[PDB]
């Protein structure tokens, strides 16, 4: 592990702190959602609770290295606190997000970072009609809180939310779940605003 | 990039910690509220829960720089923990405020700082009459906890609360929402006390 | 702010940490309560919830300075963590106190410190009779947890609790609210124990 | 306070961190309980909530000093975070313990330390029969989580569980309370395992 | 105590931070569960709460020492924060795990580390049939969040969950409780993925 210690030392100790993206050096964050369970619906406050994992991927030149210079190390694990991470936020939460997984990322020699936090989110949704056959739809937008599209571009690898881990005995079954990039401009202002819309149609099982 | 790292280093590492405003060097904080949702009303304890964003703006000379000296950088993002922030507080909360957004601010070359925390607040309100057509009104004052008007002056850019992001399917519809600066004096003391009164009239949809 | 930075540097960096009061160097803390709201009563667990602010005042010689030596600065604000604060505690709480205000204190050139934390407290009270006209009384003692009267003396500026901010549309109306210093001596021990008894008589409005 | 500052500096800054007790240098921790209130009983989950103070005493040679060398100071108060504390744990809690008091300890020149945290504990208890005259008994064991009796010896000081502060208007009255040391040996192993059993018989008042 | 201070200084201060396991230097973590109580079942959200201890064991060469070089010290206790710990996570939790015990580990001269955190976990389980004689089964998988089987190998010392500490008066009795290692290979990828499946069959007592 001499090499791994050296690599991490070189990237984090013997280097200045990365100050985040800018208009001159933008970055693309790829988002994907894996939905585990709709745990709870509150029809008296219009709040729905969702447990899901949020795959985040991005690439920084300042996290690149040549494996040949570090004993053929091609990737490593590190605390998410040791590196810059994007400020992706649910735009319609009603409680602080609860983190269900360790805050550790994987960094690869090409400078890519993968970070998959598991979370429980309460967000605004009217569940009226959930008890019917057609079910009910709601949506929650995710995006940067402080960075516009000039600094952080969002995208997805697919529009289909991963349902392969959805709890088989959930009180609610997922009829449909998509994740879609949206770009909006406003007339006042030059900068685009980008978000990913997670739209889920579900009903009582 | 190199310039942004140098700029931040110069402003935060190679400079002393700003000790807050004083009577000799006062500052103006501009507040605006964007109301997302009246989530919940408890008629048995007279508490209402509100999700909103609070736009805060102010300007410090010690955060000024000349863009020409730093590769034409006109603004940057930084953790709210790295800079001084005003102690704006709801005066009639009944629980600690829950923060729903990343604590990151934007700092501009003229020394202006923008910080828009999303929050959920429980505050004192009697919701009696909410189920009627005329609805119900309540109010909450915001202001500095420890600074008088000689140190921190508050103001608003408008008296109208921004309702453009209010949840369309909330259990409650906003009939009216204003934000107004008030100045008060006490007999003992020469210094004015300033707050912003957020007043919201709402009812069941 | 050059002077304020120098003053704070001189008082906190270029000085040893104040180790708290002792029998040889005692101190007096003045307490006053402002009661905002009796938020909740639980008659099935005998717990009452109170929102209030607790004004605390004391004076330390080691926080004195001459204004003429520091650009006529007569006072400043500082984080409550930077200074010693007294360990005043409710003696009959049933949950951790929730802090509703920034932890910032005001220090004046004579060495006086003001600190006014807003708090929500759950404490032991049997609310039986609250629904009647005569109402119900209960009480909670506040005092130091670790210091006797030889080290920390408590007092009040008045026996009347400040009710001027009591929520007009609270579910409960305050018939009476007092704050009284009490001394107790024990046979074993020479040192007195001091507390302030907050007594509140209230009923359903 | 020059001497107190020097004493604390000498004991904590100019000294290495105490690494905890060992078989060669064992430690006795005395425990005593003061029961304030049985706040709540949940007969649907078999959980009972208790508010109490837990007096903890022990002695470290590395906290000794000669009063003559420090202006006749015989004791002082300090944050519990500044000193080693024993890992005494309730063995049958169902929630994290809630601390209701300041975390401050008293250290005396002979190296003794007193620490009396106030706590609310949820622990496993079947309250069936609590509504009858005979009441119900349950118990909670306290002991070190990682130290055997070769490193930490537990004991109790007073005869009795202190009921002198028990809330007079609690929903539950204490019929009886004991605290007793228990020592267990296993065939495999030479080292004894020690706990203190708090046993409380109570009923509805 | 001189030796223990020296040993700890040598292992933690005068040694580089262990960067975690890799494919070249893998690690085996042994897991065992002790189940204390099924505290709660929510049939309306399909969540079950478990209080249990999770015994974790592993071995690092960089924590080895020769007892003869350190006054025959064969083991010591240290804060879990001072050492690397594995990122073992419940894969179907619905809330953050609550820690019920001190975060302290035991390190032995052969470089083995024992860490037994007590925890309360909420996880996904349909309790339908719990009130019948046959009872109900559910399961939760534990494993590394970021490490594959090439870096962290999991195993158990026994398939039987330790029920010797199960609360005798729990609302639920355990009919059966097992812990089993499972290996999954995927077609895309050479690396195995490993978890331990805790399966519990229980019913109302
Ligand atoms: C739910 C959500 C989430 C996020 C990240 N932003 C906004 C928002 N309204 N943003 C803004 N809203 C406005 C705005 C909104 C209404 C009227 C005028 N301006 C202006 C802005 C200018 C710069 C940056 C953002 C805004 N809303
Ligand atoms: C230079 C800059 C940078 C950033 C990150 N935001 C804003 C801005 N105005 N933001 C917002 N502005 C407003 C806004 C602005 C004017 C009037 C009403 N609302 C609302 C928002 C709501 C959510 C998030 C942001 C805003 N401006
Ligand atoms: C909820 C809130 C928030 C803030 C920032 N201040 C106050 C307040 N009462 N301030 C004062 N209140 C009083 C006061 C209040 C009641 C009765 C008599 N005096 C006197 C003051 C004198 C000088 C400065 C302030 C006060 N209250
Ligand atoms: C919430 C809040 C915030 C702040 C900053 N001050 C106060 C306050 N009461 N201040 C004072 N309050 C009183 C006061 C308050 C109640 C009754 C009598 N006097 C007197 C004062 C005298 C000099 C300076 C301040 C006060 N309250
Ligand atoms: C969910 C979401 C996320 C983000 C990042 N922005 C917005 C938004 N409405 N933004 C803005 N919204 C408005 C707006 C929205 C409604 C009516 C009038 N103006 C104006 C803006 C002007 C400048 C910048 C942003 C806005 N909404
Ligand atoms: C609710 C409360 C709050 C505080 C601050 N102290 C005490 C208390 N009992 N203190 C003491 N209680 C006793 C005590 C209590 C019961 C029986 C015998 N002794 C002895 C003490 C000796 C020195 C200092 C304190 C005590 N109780
Ligand atoms: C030298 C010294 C200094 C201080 C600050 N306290 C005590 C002490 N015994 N305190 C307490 N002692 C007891 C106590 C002591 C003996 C038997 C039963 N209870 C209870 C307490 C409850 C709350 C606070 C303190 C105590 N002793
Ligand atoms: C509630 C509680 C609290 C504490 C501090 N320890 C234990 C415990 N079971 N400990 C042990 N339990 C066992 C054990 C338990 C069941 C079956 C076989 N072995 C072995 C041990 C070996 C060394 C040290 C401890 C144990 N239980
Ligand atoms: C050298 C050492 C030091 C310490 C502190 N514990 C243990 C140990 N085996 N502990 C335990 N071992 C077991 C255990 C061991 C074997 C089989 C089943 N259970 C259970 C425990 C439960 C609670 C606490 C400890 C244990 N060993
Ligand atoms: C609310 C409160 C606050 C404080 C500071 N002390 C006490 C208390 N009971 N103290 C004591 N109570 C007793 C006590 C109480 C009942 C029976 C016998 N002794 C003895 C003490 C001896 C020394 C110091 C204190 C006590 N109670
Ligand atoms: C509950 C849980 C816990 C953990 C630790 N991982 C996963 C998971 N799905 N992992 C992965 N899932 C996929 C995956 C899942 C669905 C469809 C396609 N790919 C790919 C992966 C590639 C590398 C590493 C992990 C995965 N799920
Ligand atoms: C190099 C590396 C390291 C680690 C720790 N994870 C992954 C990974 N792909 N993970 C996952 N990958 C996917 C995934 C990957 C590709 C396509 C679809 N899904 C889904 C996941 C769901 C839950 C947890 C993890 C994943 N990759
Ligand atoms: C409540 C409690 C508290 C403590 C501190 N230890 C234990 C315990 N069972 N310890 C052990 N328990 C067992 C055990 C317990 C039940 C059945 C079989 N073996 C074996 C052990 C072997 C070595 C060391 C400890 C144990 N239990
Ligand atoms: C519960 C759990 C735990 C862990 C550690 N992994 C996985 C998982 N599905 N992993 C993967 N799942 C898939 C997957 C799963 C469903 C459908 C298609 N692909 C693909 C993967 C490819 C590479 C690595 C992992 C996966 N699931």
């Amino acid at each position: 592990q001499a090499n791994l210690m050296r690599l991490k030392s070189d990237l984090f100790n013997r280097s200045p702190m990365y100050p985040g993206p800018t208009k001159d050096d933008p970055l693309t964050v790829t988002l994907g959602f894996t939905l585990q369970d709709i745990v709870k619906v509150d029809s008296s406050t219009n709040e729905v609770d969702l447990v899901y994992y949020e795959q985040q991927r991005w690439k920084l030149n300042s996290l690149m290295w040549d494996p040949n210079e570090y004993g053929n190390i091609t990737d490593f694990r590190t605390s998410a606190a040791d590196i810059w991470t994007p400020d992706i936020t649910a735009y319609s939460s009603t409680r602080p997000v609860q983190v269900l997984s360790p805050q550790i990322a994987v960094v690869t020699h090409d400078g890519s970072v993968m970070f998959i936090p598991a979370q429980r989110l309460s967000f605004m949704c009217d569940p009226t009609g959930v008890d019917s056959e057609e079910g009910v739809t709601c949506a929650v937008k995710f995006g940067s809180w402080v960075y516009s599209g000039f600094e952080i571009d969002l995208k997805t690898d697919t529009d289909q939310v991963d349902l392969s881990s959805y709890y088989a005995s959930s009180k609610y079954e997922i009829l449909s779940a998509t994740q879609t990039r949206q770009v909006q401009h406003y007339s006042c202002c030059p900068e685009p605003y980008i978000d990913v819309n997670l739209v889920v149609k579900f009903r009582e099982r």
